């Protein structure tokens, strides 16, 4: 209302939580925030392939929102958005109920693409998703069946994905998970197969020795890699695919038997952000500038993977670069500081700075890990680590996130760099 | 004097010209800041080991100090210290005259310790180094008088040292020259003597991938490596070197005819700081409490190579772990930030931080580069980096480091990370 402003942030994930606590922070209690979102409980979603795999459970990555951001004094409704009228600036829920807005930050992460392959759908085949705890579940439970009756294995990721490092590090824990079973023997065939133009590309050109030490890795768990592959469908517990060269001239298609499969999809808009006339590009990715606002309703900001960001490269088959955490919330700062500049009669100057990919993969005993920034070559830090030091690094990281989730942010976050002072 | 104290920086190194600036920032024009330093040049020391294969010269990482300084209020006066009384606080140089203090900042550096190995001083044999210009250049000149009459190589690191990078480099750009000369079949032999327990271990246990990568280069180049070796001395141009094994057991003795050598020297303290009574261990370095502070002499602070660290680990042939630049700089901003206090009543608090090291190899088109933190492991970063960018890296730092140097330092120095705002 007017002098009172009511702020909603539409999602709560990696972006969105932060976000609203952020936002309650910097706003204080001459305004109402409101956080909405289609689950009632926040997931940490790097712990993801854990679970599909049998390491972790739903209860140690997941918890209930409601309490912990309502000791905020942070609203919350735990309803999926289905429509929003930029117009009267009103989100209509999928209980029928319709909640106003003055400000708002989406943070919808994305869909998850199923529909691109024919039969790749969780619930339509053998190919399962690691992608939420959901699908992680279901994914170990296919996972287990495969262990009551052995088939061949596929994992990678499809055409336009743009998540690759979950996709190497799930195939790694389930060759390793295989053979502490002593399974790993009973699998005819571990194929890996990715939209990458090489092992090791990551959606950014490859970083560090990403190639050379992805590629070792593959071959030493004995598991088969093709890369520059697209999935025309999977149908009858088969995946069809297409291999092309450089050039995109196919060099050969190959039928593969699944029997325990999970593929990367391709991320899209969610559809109630999509379906906004003239808000998002074709993929149904906002459309923002600098400072995160979008570039048609000056009142509509966001951050995460929702919004748009423009390739650098083209590879024979589409992949995309991720959106990672680091610069997520760098992006979740600087909305969240321009809404408030906005509210006292200024336009926010604060941008997400520069763009860059980290990524944290855990193999049980170690970890991979990267850093990539900026986005085209040369870059000015372009690394690649490995070792026990990347697995604890990993661990101590998500006990921290996930107790930041529960207690509260302010907060220049990553002042986790103090460990530097 | 009383109420206007005389702040003394003796050393004009990577510590001290840094430290020179901060404290007459810090201080202003109400106390008298003078520098101290055996040249009247500053030169950027990384830069060494390319001059010494002539892909630099002096002019480009040297330069005189006095109008820089002077132009910032600093007094700089081109002398040695002989020496130190700490009870008068007096500093006697060069040159007779004597200098007063209220505090004194010692950024002397190390002492190179040819002594240690007979023969092994630049001026006494074929044994040269790179550690300093006038060193450097010298290298370059013995490195063409090889060129005129080819012989056997040998490049390394001596018992005790701290600072093993620079080696590695040397041999690499070594290698590398000969062959852009057509020289490089020539040469009958080309060693790499380490006290390193394994190549790569640098004075730190190793980081990253340091130890297969630094093996296989030097395979490369058809470098012979032998690792945990002392030179018990240098003679009628041959190198007595004696290898043992984990347990210190002589494995054997070598005698190695060198017509070309370059060995990393220990460091120890200068002899005018290890002189005063009760400031230095025995191998002449400053005793420091964590705020820079002198244990014995509380107007006594320190920073750089010079204050004394203790190990964490030992090597079957002695090795130290170096001191590099960041934490060199995190040492004076600690020391100038508490003297500053000093003067205002207070103990200042601030410290030199987490332990860390940072080095930077520069091969001609490629660098190799690693971070490691804190000392001991597991560790929190630890990460080694090689590629075209890294020597992009390299030349800008030089030149903006140089800059900095020339114009002045408030400052947070490292705010050269704003590459991510
Ligand atoms: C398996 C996997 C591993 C990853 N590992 C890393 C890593 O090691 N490091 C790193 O920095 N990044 C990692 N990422 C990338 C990234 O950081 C995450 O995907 C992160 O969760 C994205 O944050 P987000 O806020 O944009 O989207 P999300 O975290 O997916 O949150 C989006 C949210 O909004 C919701 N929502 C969607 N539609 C609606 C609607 N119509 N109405 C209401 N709510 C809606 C969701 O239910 C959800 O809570 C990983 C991603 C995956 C899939
Ligand atoms: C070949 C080589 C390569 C290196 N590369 C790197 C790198 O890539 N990254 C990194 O972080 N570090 C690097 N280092 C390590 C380190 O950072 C440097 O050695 C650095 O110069 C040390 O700073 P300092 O102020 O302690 O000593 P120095 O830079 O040696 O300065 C000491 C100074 O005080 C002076 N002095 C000595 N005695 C007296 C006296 N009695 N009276 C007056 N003045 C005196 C000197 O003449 C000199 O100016 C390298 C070192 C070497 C030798
Ligand atoms: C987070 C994004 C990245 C993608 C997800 C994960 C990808 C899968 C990881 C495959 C790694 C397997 O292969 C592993 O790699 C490294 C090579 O650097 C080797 O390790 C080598 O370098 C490391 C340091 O980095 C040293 O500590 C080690 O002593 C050395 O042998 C391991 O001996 C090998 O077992
Ligand atoms: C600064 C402190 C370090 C010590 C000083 C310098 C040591 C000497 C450097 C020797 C390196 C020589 O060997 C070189 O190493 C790397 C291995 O990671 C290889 O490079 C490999 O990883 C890099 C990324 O890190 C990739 O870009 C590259 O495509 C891949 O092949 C090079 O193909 C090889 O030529
Ligand atoms: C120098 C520029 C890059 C700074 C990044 C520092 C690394 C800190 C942890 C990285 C990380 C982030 C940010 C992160 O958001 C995240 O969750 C999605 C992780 O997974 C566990 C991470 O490992
Ligand atoms: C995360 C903790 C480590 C931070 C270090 C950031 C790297 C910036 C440049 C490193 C560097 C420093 C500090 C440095 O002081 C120095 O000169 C001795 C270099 O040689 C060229 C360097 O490459
Ligand atoms: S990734
Ligand atoms: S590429
Ligand atoms: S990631
Ligand atoms: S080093
Ligand atoms: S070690
Ligand atoms: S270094």
């Amino acid at each position: 209302m007017r002098g009172s402003a009511h702020v909603v942030i539409l999602g709560a994930g990696t972006g969105g939580m932060p976000a609203a606590y952020e936002m309650k922070e910097a706003l204080g209690s001459g305004h109402e925030v409101t956080l909405i979102s289609a689950n009632d409980y926040f997931q940490f979603v790097p712990s993801n392939p854990w679970v599909g795999v049998g390491w972790k459970e739903r209860d140690d990555i997941a918890f209930p929102i409601r309490h912990y951001v309502e000791r905020k004094g942070i609203h919350f409704i735990a309803q999926s958005a289905e429509q929003i009228d930029a117009e009267a600036q009103n989100i209509t829920l999928a209980d029928g109920n319709t909640v106003h807005y003055d400000y708002l930050m989406i943070a919808t992460g994305p869909k998850l693409a199923f529909e691109n392959v024919p039969g790749s759908d969780p619930h339509e085949g053998p190919v399962q998703s690691i992608c939420t705890v959901d699908h992680a579940e279901r994914a170990f439970a296919e996972y287990q069946a495969l262990l009551r009756e052995p088939g061949p294995i596929v994992i990678g990721a499809m055409a336009g994905a743009s998540c690759f490092g979950p996709a190497y590090e799930y195939a790694m824990i389930v060759a390793s998970d295989l053979k502490k079973r002593g399974m790993r023997d009973k699998i005819p065939s571990f194929t890996f197969i990715t939209s990458e133009p090489y092992i090791g590309a990551l959606g950014i050109q490859g970083v560090g020795d990403s190639k050379g030490i992805l590629t070792k890795g593959l071959k030493e768990e004995g598991i088969e890699a093709y890369t520059n592959c697209k999935v025309t469908k999977v149908e009858d517990n088969k995946m069809y695919v297409t291999q092309v060269d450089e050039k995109g001239e196919t060099i050969k298609e190959m039928v593969l038997p699944v029997k325990f499969g999970m593929m990367i999809p391709a991320f899209k808009g969610v559809p109630a952000v999509a379906g906004v006339e003239g808000l998002c590009n074709p993929g149904g990715f906002v459309l923002v500038d600098e400072h995160q606002r979008s570039k048609k309703y000056a009142n509509i900001f966001a951050a995460g993977i929702a919004i748009a960001i423009p390739p650098v490269e083209t590879t024979p088959v589409p992949t995309g670069a991720p959106k990672t955490g680091y610069m997520i919330e760098s992006m979740v700062s600087a909305a969240v500081h321009n809404i408030k500049a906005d509210l006292e009669g200024r336009k926010g100057e604060q941008t997400m700075g520069t763009w860059n990919a980290v990524c944290f993969a855990d193999m049980g005993d170690r970890g991979a890990a990267f850093i990539a920034l900026p986005q085209l070559k040369p870059r000015k830090v372009d690394v690649f680590a490995y070792g026990r030091w990347v697995h604890l690094a990993k661990v101590a990281f998500e006990k921290y996130f996930i107790r930041k989730m529960k207690m509260g942010v302010s907060e220049p976050f990553y002042e986790k760099v103090l460990f530097k002072m």
